[PDB]
């Protein structure tokens, strides 16, 4: 008799609480979690951190967290409306020193990146010692260039340890540092480029990606060609292949970082001053230049790391997501580092060499805690458990996932085999605008329900409201879209030189509040549920299914890999919901007739669901549209299905 539904799941509901396990007990000799032992602690805290006495807490944890160089007198001040957020304004202070000068400092041979290689043999620890000398020498290459306080400095890196040198050599002199996904086309780099204005561009010769390689500096010769503005770049030797190199324009990072000395000094940043730009993906349209500022951001992504994932001064943290992604901005280099401990930069893909390589990872390293996202976990769990049963993996406590909803049964695979029902499993909710994780358990405190992000972080308030009213659905058992009530402190600033954008975007659909855009449901327990993409939404006799519903009810199916639901036009329905769905690789299409996998597969979402989710069509494909984020473009298959890389070109054939 409950309106509100968990995510569909073989394990009963009566089964299916998942309290934090003796590893985020403080047993075994496991560091003592920073918040615990149940839920209540929880909230014992959070309390403190929203509402009008919040004040305190915010800025005791600001003073505590960051090294300051001149004291803030303002906590907060602005909102929404006109997008005039001010968190601590009156301080200075400076990323890069403390993400690396106070931890040199105190420990200067402690290791700041597990610098994991595409190839393993190739693999090797960076101290803070090397990560700061190497980021002085870049910060003093983009002075001789001219670059100045605010200017913006484009950043085209792969996964290599250098890549964090050069995001913080930009936050170290003030520049603006607008970092995109290595494997971009040159026109989509070109746009960036463009936009942001940038006069300096910093790029490798090659990238190495699972044994293959990205022509990076070739790729960037294309797209300068229609980027009149970039005088200099600073090309990183990273497989010593021959490239092209214009005479002037383009030179190398080591020999111009070898005529710099290995100490920069510090630019004295105020809490507003713009730390970077970082453009979406786009799943649902034209990605935006997110803008985060310094010292709101810095404190939040230090803050969610330190709780969300309890991390403790000895950990060494496993974000094994791309620099390119504001999962990478926040929690490889900024949260990991400010916090002083050790983080992991990932070069290669979960399947190479072999699809052990994440657990192979673990255990040479002895990672603390795993961050990955739901199409990984999937891709893991497609290759088989013979790849994941015999490993140690016990130094792990937590894994997370970021990206999407992740299915039970995902979520199962990921607790019985990475964890070996001995972690916990925090499922972090955010977005590139949020600047930090806003929903996810606390491991040492939240019981876990399969894919439900439990209660939101530390100064996130959230509310559902009716979309139809506009109105706060009050209490439990509701269900609708999801905002936020009070500005947090790692809020997006702006959408860069398109303000307009941004309060038209996340700030007018309901005013007074934050929109996510996307849908949400909070149960009788209070757990809060992402059920997927507000525009995702199909709406079939006035029955509104969401994408984490029916994807998850068809991945229940054996020998199912992974989904995608899209809604379009239907005379009876109003809409109706396709599936394109992709088997395991081993399942045999032939002995199991196609028809009756269909038939198979709309009684399973009939038996979970109800009878008016049951798929129309049913496509079978290889693969789905995805971006270099992960996330499903749900967006291209409605378009297909209504008749508006390589793998479109199956969706396209197959729809017809
Ligand atoms: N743990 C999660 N559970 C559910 N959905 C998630 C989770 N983490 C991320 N998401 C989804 O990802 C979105 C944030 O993704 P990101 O900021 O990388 O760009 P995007 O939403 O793909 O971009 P665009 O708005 O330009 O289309 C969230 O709004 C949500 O839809
Ligand atoms: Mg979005």
């Amino acid at each position: 008799v409950h309106h509100v539904h968990p995510l569909p799941d073989s394990v009963p509901e009566s089964e299916d609480l998942f309290a934090p396990p003796p590893r985020m007990q403080g047993k075994e000799g496991r560091p003592k979690p920073h918040i615990g032992p149940n839920y209540e602690s929880y909230v014992k805290e959070w309390a403190k951190t929203v509402g009008p006495n919040s004040d305190e807490w915010w800025a005791a944890k600001a003073r505590e967290t960051l090294d300051w160089y001149d004291d803030f007198k303002t906590v907060r001040a602005g909102g929404f409306e006109h997008g005039d957020v001010q968190w601590f304004p009156e301080g200075t202070l400076n990323a890069a020193y403390n993400c690396l000068d106070r931890h040199y400092y105190k420990n200067p041979k402690k290791t700041a990146i597990i610098y994991e290689a595409d190839e393993p043999s190739e693999s090797r620890e960076v101290s803070y010692e090397e990560l700061m000398q190497e980021t002085c020498r870049v910060a003093n290459v983009l002075k001789s260039y001219g670059v100045k306080k605010g200017d913006a400095v484009s950043i085209y890196l792969p996964m290599t340890w250098q890549a964090a040198a050069a995001f913080l050599a930009c936050a170290r002199i003030g520049a603006i540092h607008s970092a995109v996904f290595a494997g971009f086309s040159a026109e989509s780099l070109r746009d960036r480029v463009n936009d942001c204005e940038c006069k300096v561009l910093i790029t490798t010769d090659e990238g190495r990606r699972g044994g293959k390689t990205i022509a990076t500096k070739q790729i960037v010769d294309a797209a300068l060609q229609q980027c009149p503005l970039v005088e200099n770049v600073l090309v990183l030797r990273r497989t010593g292949n021959k490239v092209p190199m214009t005479e002037g324009r383009d030179k190398w990072w080591d020999e111009e970082c070898a005529k710099m000395p290995a100490y920069c000094p510090c630019e004295r940043m105020a809490s507003e001053d713009p730390l970077f730009i970082l453009y979406t993906s786009g799943s649902t349209g034209k990605p935006k230049g997110v803008v985060h500022s310094t010292a709101g951001y810095l404190l939040g992504t230090a803050l969610t790391l330190k709780y969300v994932f309890d991390a403790h001064p000895d950990d060494r943290f496993a974000c094994m997501a791309d620099i390119g992604w504001i999962t990478g901005h926040s929690y490889i280099i900024y949260g990991p580092l400010a916090n002083g401990i050790t983080t992991a930069v990932f070069e290669s893909t979960p399947v190479y060499p072999t699809p052990s390589r994440y657990w192979d990872f673990v255990d040479k390293w002895k990672a603390t805690q795993l961050y990955t996202a739901p199409t990984a976990i999937r891709l893991l769990r497609r290759m088989g458990e013979d790849h994941v049963k015999n490993h140690d993996l016990s130094s792990l406590r937590v894994l997370g996932s970021v990206g999407e909803p992740i299915n039970p049964e995902a979520w199962h695979w990921y607790n019985d085999f990475a964890g070996k029902n001995q972690c916990a499993i925090v499922d972090t909710y955010w977005m590139t605008e949020t600047g930090s994780i806003s929903i996810a358990p606390l491991p040492g405190a939240i019981s876990t329900k399969p894919g439900s992000a439990t209660f939101p972080f530390f100064g996130m308030d959230v509310d559902i409201i009716d979309p139809q009213t506009g109105q706060v659905l009050e209490g439990n058992d509701v269900e609708g879209v999801l905002v936020a009530r009070r500005p947090w402190p790692s809020i997006a600033r702006t959408v860069y030189r398109d303000h307009k954008r941004y309060l038209e975007t996340y700030m007018k659909p309901y005013p007074g509040y934050f929109f996510f855009g996307d849908g949400a449901a909070r149960d009788y327990d209070g757990y809060m549920w992402i059920k997927g993409r507000v525009d995702d939404v199909i709406n079939v006799s006035g029955h509104r299914l969401s994408t984490a519903e029916v994807e998850s009810a068809l991945i229940l199916h054996k020998g199912v890999a992974e989904t995608a639901v899209v809604g379009c036009a239907d005379d009876l329905t109003g809409q109706a919901v396709y599936a394109f769905v992709t088997m395991k690789p081993e399942f045999d299409l032939k002995a199991t007739k196609e028809a009756d996998l269909s038939k198979e597969l709309a009684i399973q979402v009939r038996k979970v669901i109800g009878p008016f989710a049951a798929p129309k069509k049913i496509y079978l494909v290889s693969d789905l549209p995805k971006t270099r984020s992960g996330k499903i473009m749900r967006r291209v298959l409605r378009k297909i299905v209504a008749g508006e890389p390589q793998i479109v070109e199956e969706v396209k054939q197959k729809v017809t």
